């Protein structure tokens, strides 16, 4: 990204502090884009060699960052990256490796150990080795989360309610909002604390010094440029190191996800630039568990430190998941302009009828805050809490309830090979060559088939920690081994595996009758070449190349009778990933429901294609895409095994380096991505989300943490340090946890849409009720308002979010747009219908024989009792339940409506109490302050009107649920939009 920086330290000491303390009042609105507020007070225009306040200018992007420059040499912090100031270059440069300017291999040989000098300046420039996690206090979280326009409007509404006699419900809303705020702050603080505890590390390391002395200091004192000694026993790697002498076996499961040894060699050649990307076979990354180290020269291994902190992607992952981590804004705006037209119309009415003498600033703001209800967040959050409780009862832990509503529009789910789809360990089923005479290739054979020396070798050759040895001993049927049933065999000594010899030997000296034999295990080529004088090989390389192309691990065994010079091949041992039987139905249902599923793995491409073919991801065909090389003047060949594509690490890098061309095609048609780095996975997730894709990552290891956090939703299995930010977390390791989560998300989205529609209808009908009441010049009592807002709103919010998800996955996803055509059309029709039926009763009772008419001279809260106010209250209380029953759904993708017994009995009790309060007076309208009319014919007509409005709302819902004019009249169709569908149609047309 192309961006600049500029500034100046101070203008002048003086009245500037008073200016700041007097202009910090509009800071609430100056929070977003504070560059204008900063330049309005403190912004000198002069030479810019020394700066303290740094501002960000918009050159290619649209952002605004505020940074502070500290003096130690001056530098500032920006997205976790240090930027020191160079006096010779007169410009800011990033603190990282010198590979950008000039690099070579001679300095890596000449940097063997550093003295006490030049260490403090390097520590001040590069910073500490530990990754400092920025923690914030409680007021910091308060100012960061709160003080948005929504909470400001809610506080204004609360103050307005406190100004009136609305104390009870106002303090109720205040206390529930406070509980929600404290809960969110506690959750955020716990997340920050566990993230800081996971990221931080402290252990003793050995640092070499010039002269021939070694000291043990803390890991924070490690600065790029010294020498690090790897322990022989192994341990956690706190910083990046480059091998200079000797070789070591290290586990790269923190970056790939496989617990296999990685071949790491030294650097015997020199005079070459250090790219740190193509030399992965020489240097090793940080955070890798050390298994075994060795060196042919020197008493200890020699390794030089090249980069620490936010350089070797360690802090890079955190800085990439923290800061740039990626229908809202039109419904509230449409309700605001609608309220503005309604609040000014009431002013003209009040100024003419009674002239309330400055009581209009209270009645108009009342309608303003009634149009926009404050109980919407609670009514939308109760459903998420119910869904989280249901998931926890099922066995799925959730930490963020706001992601449940977003989890209903999933269309792309990522699956990991190791851990998620398969197990972490390596299993075994038997030995394919039943004889040691180079048998012809065939299907693999199960266990228990060999017997005698072969069975003894397969059951005794083990270093028992190692999951493969455990699988072998549990599959061989022998558990000193009992139930042989011949005489048991005993071992005396075993040779530990090392890096110098790739063959593990095991000697046996049992006192049995026959001659004992020694069994070894290692690379197949070595034992095959060694056993040549004993037995001849026939079709030996074909089996190895087939197992390598099919993603199989080869293990050979040899035997030699004794009373490593001579050996005799007996059989070959193979390994599998043990594909779970429950994985196939899940992906089958996903492909049936038109839910795209891709595979993101860190191993080679051959194993990825093998797993995809075994599970059934690519049914029609499978295509592989590989690039010739990385240097310019390259090509894009086509290799053969809708259309699915397979990519690799460097392949995806070369594709993403060509962003302005053919990248959306690869993102749409490509489904297999092997050897993907954590940063590469995060970049792929970001690029996919840039195409309006609801990508959902699902993994258990620590390598895919960046992709799991950068995605919209993250499913975490096998609880570990990589499950502290991900909202979805399942206790079991089964793959069937995805369909239930998708169903719960769809149900929550449908319930949230229904709640939003009901709230909009309630707000609009209350608005028109207040309008007609101001036309009549009378106001309802505060007690009635409180009673309604409790026993209707809380009742529906508790008894409408209990509906469970559908039985099976739906064919079509629910609409995730609150401003669509049918949703708006049905809402407008219901609104005009309720407006036509509500004011009708007033016009009807105006013609009926009426007694003791009201006088429009007394104040609004003093004209009670009267007929108009009580009939308006009755009509509104009836229409509330009418709308609540009309917006109730759940047939397509949820539980049936008749299954909700509590909601049904609550609606029945509400209707009963309403008809009791309407028909018969006494003992029910005492504190309600009503006229207590005794007109039987009027009550019968009101019940008939309620019934006809009921059946009319039912007919309207039934005819609007067909959406026939929304589909049959779609000319022109929905083309020229939904870029995913456009790319799909372009791909199916051009191919
Ligand atoms: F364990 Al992986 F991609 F193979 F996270
Ligand atoms: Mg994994």
């Amino acid at each position: 990204r192309l961006s600049g920086y500029c500034g100046s330290p101070w203008r002048v000491i003086g009245y500037h502090v008073v200016v700041w303390m007097m202009a910090g009042i509009p800071l609430l609105l100056f929070r977003w884009k504070p560059l204008w507020g900063v330049r309005l007070r403190l912004r000198p225009c002069n030479l810019a060699h020394a700066e303290t306040l740094v501002i960000e200018i918009r050159d290619k992007e649209d952002s605004s960052w505020q940074l502070f420059t500290v003096q130690v040499l001056r530098y500032y912090l920006f997205q976790g990256q240090r930027y020191i100031w160079i006096e010779t270059q007169q410009a800011f440069y990033q603190v990282s490796l010198l590979d950008h300017g000039r690099s070579c291999d001679d300095v890596h040989r000449s940097r063997h150990g550093l003295s006490l000098q030049d260490q403090m300046v390097r520590k001040a420039i590069y910073g500490p080795n530990v990754i400092s996690i920025p923690v914030k206090s409680y007021p910091q979280l308060l100012v960061d989360e709160a003080l948005n326009p929504y909470y400001g409007f809610q506080a204004f509404s609360i103050a307005l309610w406190l100004a009136d006699h609305y104390y009870w419900y106002a303090l109720c809303i205040f206390l529930i909002s406070s509980i929600s705020i404290c809960l969110s702050l506690y959750k955020t603080r716990k997340q920050s604390q566990t993230l800081r505890d996971m990221v931080k590390l402290s252990m003793r390391v050995c640092v070499c010094r010039p002269g021939g002395e070694e000291e043990w200091v803390d890991s924070s004192e490690l600065v790029p440029g010294d020498c690090l000694v790897l322990p022989q026993e192994g341990g956690l790697m706190p910083c990046d190191a480059a091998l200079v002498a000797g070789e070591c076996m290290v586990n790269e499961s923190s970056l790939t996800g496989e617990s296999i040894p990685v071949l790491k060699t030294a650097l015997p050649e020199g005079l070459g630039p250090y790219c740190a990307e193509t030399h992965r076979r020489h240097t090793l990354f940080c955070g890798t568990l050390i298994l075994q180290a060795r060196a042919y020269v020197g008493p200890h291994v020699l390794a030089v430190v090249t980069r620490t902190g936010f350089c070797t992607a360690k802090g890079g992952l955190v800085s990439s998941i923290l800061h740039p981590r990626p229908h809202s804004m039109k419904f509230v705006a449409a309700l605001s302009v609608l309220a503005l037209l309604g609040t000014i119309y009431s002013i003209f009415i009040l100024y003419r009828n009674r002239v309330p003498l400055n009581e209009i600033v209270i009645r108009a703001l009342d309608l303003v805050t009634v149009v926009v209800p404050p109980a919407l967040p609670a009514a939308m959050t109760v459903c998420t809490l119910y869904a989280q409780s249901r998931l926890r009862r099922q066995g799925i832990f959730c930490i963020h309830p706001l992601r449940i509503n977003l989890g209903g529009k999933l269309q792309l789910v990522c699956f990991d090979k190791t851990g998620t789809l398969t197990e972490d360990g390596l299993d075994v089923m038997g030995v394919v060559p039943l004889k040691g005479q180079a048998f012809l290739p065939l299907v693999p054979e199960p266990r228990r088939l060999p017997v005698g020396p072969l069975l003894r070798a397969l059951a005794t050759c083990h270093a028992l920690g190692d999951p493969m040895d455990l699988k072998m001993v549990e599959s061989t049927g022998w558990v000193q081994a009992m139930e042989e049933p011949p005489v048991p065999v005993s071992v005396l000594h075993r040779f530990p595996f090392s890096s110098a010899l790739q063959r593990m030997s095991v000697v046996v000296a049992w006192p049995g009758a026959t001659q004992p034999e020694a069994y070894v295990k290692g690379s197949p080529e070595l034992v095959a070449g060694l056993c040549n004088p004993e037995t001849v090989p026939t079709d030996f390389a074909q089996m190895l190349q087939s197992y390598t192309a099919a993603g199989y691990r080869v293990v050979a065994l040899a035997s030699k009778p004794l009373p490593e010079g001579d050996l005799s091949l007996l059989g070959l041992l193979v390994m599998r990933n043990l594909l779970k039987p429950q994985t196939t139905p899940v992906i089958q249902a996903l492909r049936r429901t038109r839910i795209r599923a891709v595979m993101v793995t860190g191993d080679n491409l051959q194993t990825a294609v093998t797993v995809a073919r075994g599970c059934g991801m690519v049914a029609p065909q499978e295509h592989l895409i590989i690039v010739h090389a990385t240097h310019p003047e390259r090509g894009q060949p086509a290799s053969l095994e809708s259309r699915h594509l397979a990519l690799s690490g460097p392949t995806f890098g070369i594709i993403v380096k060509h962003f302005p061309k053919l990248l959306p095609k690869v993102l749409v048609q490509g489904t297999v991505f092997a050897r993907m780095a954590p940063e590469q996975k995060t970049e792929l997730v970001c690029e996919l989300q840039k195409l309006q894709y609801c990508v959902g990552m699902c993994g258990d290891g620590a390598n895919d943490c960046g992709a799991l956090k950068a995605a919209d939703v993250g499913i975490s299995l096998s609880q570990a340090e990589a499950s502290v930010v991900s909202p979805f977390t399942s206790s079991m390791a089964s793959i069937e946890c995805v369909p239930m989560v998708i169903r719960e998300g769809r149900c929550s989205l449908d319930t949230s849409f229904s709640v939003f529609k009901y709230m909009a209808l309630y707000s609009l009908t209350q608005f028109i009720s207040v309008l007609i009441l101001y036309t009549i010049n009378t106001n309802l009592g505060d007690l009635q308002f409180l009673a309604i807002d409790l026993v209707i709103t809380t009742t529906v919010a508790v008894l409408m979010s209990r509906t469970g998800p559908a039985l099976v996955l739906g064919r079509v996803r629910p609409p995730g747009a609150l401003l669509s055509v049918p949703v708006l059309s049905s809402l407008l029709l219901q609104m005009v219908l309720v407006t036509g039926v509500q004011l009708g009763g007033y016009f009807l009772t105006l013609a009926q024989p009426w007694f003791v008419p009201l006088n429009r001279t007394v104040a609004a809260p003093d004209n009670l009792p009267n007929y108009e106010n009580t009939v308006v209250f009755s009509l509104s209380s009836f229409q509330y339940l009418i709308l609540a029953a009309a917006v109730s759904k759940g047939a397509p993708f949820r539980r049936p409506l008749y299954t909700n017994v509590p909601f049904l009995v609550a609606l029945a009790l509400l209707s009963s109490v309403l008809v009791g309060l309407v028909l018969v007076p006494g003992l029910l309208q005492g504190p309600l302050a009503l006229r207590n009319i005794t007109d039987t014919g009027f009550k019968l007509l009101l019940l008939g009107l309620v019934t006809l409005n009921f059946v009319g709302a039912f007919m309207l819902e039934s005819v609007l649920d067909q959406c026939l004019p929304a589909c049959l009249r779609r000319l022109r169709p929905k083309r020229a939009s939904k870029k995913r569908f456009k790319q799909l149609e372009r791909e199916l047309a051009e191919q």
